[PDB]
């Protein structure tokens, strides 16, 4: 019964399953990456995110394949953004803001997010008090 960080990742997203990819109007008429990750985390775990993905990435600290968090926010090169970000559930697979799809759950073994990956970045602390 344990507050489990990819439920309440998966529990959001059972209410964005379908919106619209729009950058910064964000609402159940559109939504970007860095809204999404911004509702997700600021309404579920009680995080302060910011409105760009420029300002989201320096939230929190780079790690590696080996260093992944459950939740980590996952770097991706994106001309149209510059920076593009997905929420990391686990292995290679995250929930973002795909711009034509929409929100949906998409994998770093697909070619273009296998090249896409720049790194990623726990906002997250594993430590607690």
């Amino acid at each position: 019964m344990n507050v489990d960080v990819k439920s309440r990742i998966m529990d959001q997203y059972a209410d964005w399953k379908g919106v619209r990819y729009r950058l910064g109007g964000s609402t159940k008429k559109g939504i970007d990456c860095s809204g999404f990750v911004q509702r997700t985390f600021r309404e579920q775990f009680g995080l302060e995110l910011p409105r760009s993905t420029y300002e989201q990435q320096e939230m929190g600290k780079s790690v590696s394949r080996s260093n992944l968090r459950t939740g980590d926010l996952v770097l991706f090169r994106a001309g149209s953004t510059g920076r593009h970000v997905g929420i990391y559930i686990g292995n290679n697979q995250f929930v973002h803001a795909s711009t034509s799809s929409g929100v949906i759950i998409s994998s770093m073994n697909e070619p273009y997010w296998k090249k896409r990956y720049n790194e990623a970045r726990r906002v997250l602390s594993r430590s607690l008090e």
